[PDB]
RNA sequence: GCGGGGUGGAGCAGUCAGGUAGCUCGUCGGGCUCAUAACCCGAAGGUCGUAGGUUCAAAUCCUGCCCCCGCAACCA
RNA sequence: GACGGUAUCUAACCAGAAAGCCACGGCUAACUACGUGCCAGCAGCCGCGGUAAUACGUAGGUGGCAAGCGUUGUCCGGAUUUAUUGGGCGUAAAGCGAGCGCAGGCGGUUUCUUAAGUCUGAUGUGAAAGCCCCCGGCUCAACCGGGGAGGGUCAUUGGAAACUGGGAGACUUGAGUGCAGAAGAGGAGAGUGGAAUUCCAUGUGUAGCGGUGAAAUGCGUAGAUAUAUGGAGGAACACCAGUGGCGAAGGCGGCUCUCUGGUCUGUAACUGACGCUGAGGCUCGAAAGCGUGGGGAGCAAACAGGAUUAGAUACCCUGGUAGUCCACGCCGUAAACGAUGAGUGCUAAGUGUUGGAGGGUUUCCGCCCUUCAGUGCUGCAGCAAACGCAUUAAGCACUCCGCCUGGGGAGUACGACCGCAAGGUUGAAACUCAAAGGAAUUGACGGGGGCCCGCACAAGCGGUGGAGCAUGUGGUUUAAUUCGAAGCAACGCGAAGAACCUUACCAGGUCUUGACAUCCUUUGACCACUCUAGAGAUAGAGCUUUCCCUUCGGGGACAAAGUGACAGGUGGUGCAUGGUUGUCGUCAGCUCGUGUCGUGAGAUGUUGGGUUAAGUCCCGCAACGAGCGCAACCCUUAUUGUUAGUUGCCAUCAUUUAGUUGGGCACUCUAGCGAGACUGCCGGUGACAAACCGGAGGAAGGUGGGGAUGACGUCAAAUCAUCAUGCCCCUUAUGACCUGGGCUACACACGUGCUACAAUGGGAAGUACAACGAGUCGCUAGACCGCGAGGUCAUGCAAAUCUCUUAAAGCUUCUCUCAGUUCGGAUUGCAGGCUGCAACUCGCCUGCAUGAAGCCGGAAUCGCUAGUAAUCGCGGAUCAGCACGCCGCGGUGAAUACGUUC
RNA sequence: GGAGGUAUGACAA
């Protein structure tokens, strides 16, 4: 059947909010003022690993973090982009904007890049056991407790679509304290959207 | 000309022996079934071919007339 | 010298004149694009084609072969698929139903002999050409020539002599005879016994009997059934009785006698291979059937009647003829089965039993051992596709016979033989299919079995189906009644808000780089507002008309224009998809790694014994572990310590109409941090286990109550209108703007609701008790106006402070008095109130008037196991306004569960 | 434990 979000379901349990702010009258503006953000630096970052967005608010101003596995690309040579981008954004929200950039250790256990980086070789005409074995073998030597990791479609141009998913060591679905995160990532072929889902276990929380 | 028949959609009673219009299957509506059949429950469908008489009252008795069906309509 | 100026040779000249055919999904060497969309076509077989085809057609490539390449036809091969080499017959095709036997095939030991078979030597011959072998010739090869070899079940002749055969002997083990015993439903004939059924007669006796799931037909007051005593007649033989016995098989069951076959065991006197098998022939051969003559109790095709049923030419019931029985003569077939031909020998064991034999003990009885022949069970080796067989082989061998060669057409046709007939025996082909089949495996299923669970049923309570109305759906209608959902799992569903908007539909009016983007662009503002026209969109006017900076060259931020790329689709396909969801179901399962078993698919684990809500745990186990699920971690609710004490609270105090003010946070409460339940404690049961039963303490006890959490998968389930997206389609349009209409249309059918049908009530008055929540141009106190909906001035509160919000059921009095009513409140008239630019189509509310059906709801069907159902209100999301819906909240608060057949 | 005997359901997918 249908499973909850394994993100959603420990937001509020273990998992806290990207969106790190408080409003009463501004909550409908800020809230789709991150949505802005978050798109844009979505696709201005697009070549740089950029996993997890939290956005803080203090007054007028805009506090944004950017978790990178590829913080030299964002940042650029000596703050040039990234300084682009805080002039970018503060054209786009209308307001000032700090930029934080935190490197993420272990891109391997980060569902969004695995997830992405699985996509984007699907798109190369990669095959889609090989895509996932490898993903999952960085994982696991990276030190996940267990990857589990599922693509759905048509595979390898099947007329029919089907879903092919594999798994390594444990991935706790219903276990509240585990540490699951988990993305999933489209990939655009010719024949049409893959749908590539990954779910991680780290250490137990 | 000799008989037989006209009553609900069809097939039949009731007609002799006057009082109250039904049975069989079917039709329609609802149930039951995944669905159909079977089954269950409700409803509808004729003032008795048609028009006069008799009577307190007729589908019934009397009379006519129109329809439908089997016979006959000529023998050495 | 016909060939003939032919071969051949020499010189000059030019790459110049000289390649195709088939195939490329697998077999099978060779792959991609278009085109086509179960069409056109391909195809040797399997199979391709249903709008993204390496299989159709073309092209480019590629493969094979090449002056050829392919197709068709024919033969051999592959084909062990007629098996001599070289197969089979328990269940796949295949053992004749069984015996007796002529011919034939085969046949024990041995001496001598022969030598037909067999083996061997020599000679003769097996023409030439041809294949093959050497050797030469043509420039090579083909081709030609020379020399050989090979080829015969050949003849003549000389040898050998084991084996088969012939001849003369000998032998005793096979086979038979004798002698001595053993058992038997073996057969035939003639008698005979009891039990029971039926009929008949006679008493007794009185209204039923009989029968089915339930009934009826039937029998009986003309005396039944039952009961007693008898008589008649037919058929079959209870107990004994037993994978017990006998027989070739079919078969044979009371007892007695007469005639008669066979088998088994000892003995070893006799014969001396006399044997085995056996086409063709002959004999026997269940049951049904046939003929003639008897018999006829019971049973029972047919048949009759009664039922069942949609129909029943059935199953069921009541009857009942042939037949079943006897004699004689036919028939000659059966899942005539061990679905396993006969004879012989050989190849572990264990244990029953029938008939014998021998010995060792036992007083006998019997026990012990050895053995023969049957009959069973279990089980090695070996065999087998597996199942299984296994000294009673399906093992290892030899002999003879029968039979088989894909399925269907066929056991049919024709012919023949046999038969009284019914039919039997023998037995094809055309044509057709690419399968049929055996065993085993995993699932699913069963009107199979066992064990369990769930408001599944049962036990209850209240409903739905009837009425009115609300709402969704079908249908119909319509210019449109937008699209989606359809068994559970569509139908108060997407829609948590259709008057306009929404809106996707329709009519009319309109626009064509566009309502919305990006990119180029240019002598820069654009909007905005004003007026006329217009339903409006829009036009035609007036009027204003932009910033950032750097050095002054400009650029960049934004329009707005221009113009071409492009935009734009709630257009299609949820059978191309991502994501999201329902569903089985919070059911307990679903698997993997390694090992092991199996030829194999698979199996094991995961089953079994317990236990649990649970694949929960324990124990056992050819398994040992692991993952996804289960459980736990999370939220809420029930008790409590501590910290905190306002805006919450008021016990001890004084005060106020007031928790008011002072004062205090103690209690309540709010909220963080903690405490508490963990089978932890105790008794019993249990396999020293898991666990179960009860107990104490405790606010809470065994998951405390509820929630969140939904495994691998299932239904090509839902969604291309949330979004996204492959492919397809539209592009002055299927895009876009506007006003109006529609989505709310109504002869009808269904789903979900609401309100009722009254007195456990209606009406009036008085009085009490919540919780979750929401609030800024919002929630609104208080006062005043209005019958009311509400209006007016005005107040507090961005809020445990103010407000929505004095909850309704409830309780206490009064009234009504069973009435379609003082029940019910549909429908309609009139008059108003709000929100909105506007409520005619289409809003909600109010007053007055009006006062419909409805008297508790057919078949059928739904929810619920307690703070639940039932009932009562309250808040919220969407929202200007608008719900009887949805989400949540508290009040009051039951009935029942024996039990698991359905 | 094992063994011989006593109503209906298009076609493709
Ligand atoms: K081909
Ligand atoms: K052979
Ligand atoms: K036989
Ligand atoms: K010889
Ligand atoms: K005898
Ligand atoms: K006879
Ligand atoms: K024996
Ligand atoms: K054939
Ligand atoms: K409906
Ligand atoms: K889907
Ligand atoms: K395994
Ligand atoms: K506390
Ligand atoms: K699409
Ligand atoms: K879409
Ligand atoms: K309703
Ligand atoms: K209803
Ligand atoms: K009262
Ligand atoms: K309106
Ligand atoms: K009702
Ligand atoms: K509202
Ligand atoms: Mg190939
Ligand atoms: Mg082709
Ligand atoms: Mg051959
Ligand atoms: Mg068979
Ligand atoms: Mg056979
Ligand atoms: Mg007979
Ligand atoms: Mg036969
Ligand atoms: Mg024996
Ligand atoms: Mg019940
Ligand atoms: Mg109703
Ligand atoms: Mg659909
Ligand atoms: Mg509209
Ligand atoms: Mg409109
Ligand atoms: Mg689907
Ligand atoms: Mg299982
Ligand atoms: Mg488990
Ligand atoms: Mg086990
Ligand atoms: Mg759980
Ligand atoms: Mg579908
Ligand atoms: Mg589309
Ligand atoms: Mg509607
Ligand atoms: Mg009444
Ligand atoms: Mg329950
Ligand atoms: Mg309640």
């Amino acid at each position: 059947g249908q499973k909850v979000h394994p993100i959603g379901m420990r937001v509020g349990i273990i998992r806290d909010w990207d969106a790190k702010w408080y409003a009463e009258k501004e909550y409908a503006e800020f809230l789709h003022e991150d949505l802005r953000i978050r798109k844009f630096i979505a696709t201005k970052l697009a070549d740089a690993a950029v996993s997890t967005i939290e956005i803080e608010r203090a007054a007028n101003r805009v506090n944004i973090s950017i978790h990178t596995a590829k913080p030299g690309m964002v940042i650029g040579k000596g703050g040039s982009e990234v300084e682009n981008l805080r002039k970018e954004l503060n054209k786009l929200t209308g307001k000032r904007v700090h930029i934080n950039i935190v490197e993420i250790k272990k891109p391997d256990l980060d569902a969004k890049l695995v997830g992405e980086g699985i996509a984007r070789q699907l798109e190369n005409r990669v095959a889609f056991r090989r895509a996932q074995k490898q993903a999952i073998q960085r994982a696991m030597r990276a030190g996940a407790k267990g990857i589990k990791t599922q693509v759905s479609g048509r595979l390898n141009g099947a007329d029919i679509a089907r879903s092919e998913g594999y798994s390594e060591g444990t991935v706790p679905l219903h276990t509240l304290r585990a540490d699951i995160d988990y993305a999933w990532e489209e990939a655009d072929t010719t024949y049409g959207k893959l749908g590539v889902k990954v779910w991680i276990y780290r250490g137990e929380i």
